[PDB]
């Protein structure tokens, strides 16, 4: 079984707006996760063809990582903080659906979720 298109990027014709928020999203939340030593599972799109799990996407409907957030913040496609937490919120999400608890993967999440919490405790106030 093929793998779908990853998530979109990138849209012209969505607005576009720079807030302080957005850019803690990028420089300090994205940056803290994607520097730790378990991020590498998360830091592209699920390639269920080169990993053989063909049941990956029959299971995950919503898929996402953390190379799509890391676009979507670059290419202004956030309008809101919320949306691009919502797709940290997806990412583990998906893994723990998908797999089971106590399992390597899972902790490794478990890990990144517990700094992304954090990091999202410290969240500035909007400008
Ligand atoms: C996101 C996300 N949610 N669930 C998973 C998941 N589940 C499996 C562990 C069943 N795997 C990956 C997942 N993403 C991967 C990225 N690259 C590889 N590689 C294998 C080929 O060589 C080079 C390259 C480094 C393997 C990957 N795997 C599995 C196979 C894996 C294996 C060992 C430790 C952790 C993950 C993401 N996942």
């Amino acid at each position: 079984s093929m793998n779908p298109p990853p998530p979109e990027t990138s849209n012209p014709n969505k607005p576009k707006r720079q807030t302080n928020q957005l850019q803690y999203l990028l420089r300090v939340v994205l940056k803290t996760l994607w520097k730790h030593q378990f991020a590498w599972p998360f830091q592209q799109p699920v390639d269920a063809v080169k990993l053989n799990l063909p049941d990956y996407y029959k299971i995950i409907k919503t898929p996402m990582d953390m190379g799509t957030i890391k676009k979507r913040l670059e290419n202004n496609y956030y309008w809101n903080a919320q949306e691009c937490i919502q797709d940290f919120n997806t990412m583990f999400t998906n893994c723990y659906i998908y797999n089971k608890p106590g399992d390597d993967i899972v902790l490794m999440a478990e890990a990144l979720e517990k700094l992304f919490l954090q990091k999202i405790n410290e969240l500035p106030t909007e400008e």
